[PDB]
């Protein structure tokens, strides 16, 4: 009694997109991971009393065109969009990725969550109200994490897989 979830982090170089994966799968807090490590994690949790499979893709993908990266957003259910709350451009950068996944599903409605990752910085650039803004011109969640003290990372992978339970009804 299992049902299976493929998850994709997507995301401007540095936000923490690894930082967020590793922290969710092996409980630790990653300093200087390799920029260009792309690789998945698969764990069972329980989410809303389901027992779940989380396979999910920790990209790392800067380039303009990439068959592979057409795969991967064909292939994932849903998307993790993360920026980091003192990086602005990251926060910009939010459009261009959904516009991309929206391209490769032929449909405006696709699992996603924003997420505003290193909440700890003292030093914010993008207003949380902005980022509230921005999830509800998409019509999805918006979550602050810190993949550096665990804040809400559970939080925000489990609100994704909510979002892909809740569209295989529609
Ligand atoms: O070759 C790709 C890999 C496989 C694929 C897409 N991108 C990949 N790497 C990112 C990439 C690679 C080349 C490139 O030019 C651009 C991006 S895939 O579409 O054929 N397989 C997918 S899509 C996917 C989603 Cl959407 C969610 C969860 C998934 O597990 C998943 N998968 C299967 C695993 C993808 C693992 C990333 N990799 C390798 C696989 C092999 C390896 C080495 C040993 C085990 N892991 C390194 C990472
Ligand atoms: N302070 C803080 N630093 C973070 C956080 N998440 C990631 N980092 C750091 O930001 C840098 C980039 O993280 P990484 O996960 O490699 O980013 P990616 O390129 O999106 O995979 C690393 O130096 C991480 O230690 C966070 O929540 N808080
Ligand atoms: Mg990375």
């Amino acid at each position: 009694s299992m049902t299976e979830y493929k998850l994709v982090v997507v995301g401007a170089g540095g936000v923490g997109k690894s930082a967020l994966t590793i922290q969710l799968i092996q409980n630790h807090f990653v300093d200087e991971y390799d920029p260009t490590i792309e690789d998945s994690y698969r764990k069972q949790v329980v989410i809303d009393g389901e027992t779940c499979l989380l396979d999910i893709l920790d990209t790392a993908g800067q380039e303009e065109y990439s068959a592979m990266r057409d795969q991967y957003m064909r292939t994932g259910e849903g998307f993790l969009c993360v920026f980091a709350i003192n990086n602005t451009k990251s926060f910009e950068d939010i459009h261009h990725y959904r516009e991309q996944i929206k391209r490769v599903k032929d449909s405006e409605d696709v699992p996603m969550v924003l997420v505003g990752n290193k909440s700890d910085l003292p030093s914010r650039t993008v207003d949380t109200k902005q980022a509230q803004d921005l999830a509800r011109s998409y019509g999805i969640p918006f979550i602050e994490t810190s993949a550096k003290t665990r804040q809400r990372v559970e939080d925000a992978f489990y609100t994704l897989v909510r979002e892909i339970r809740q569209y295989r009804l529609k």
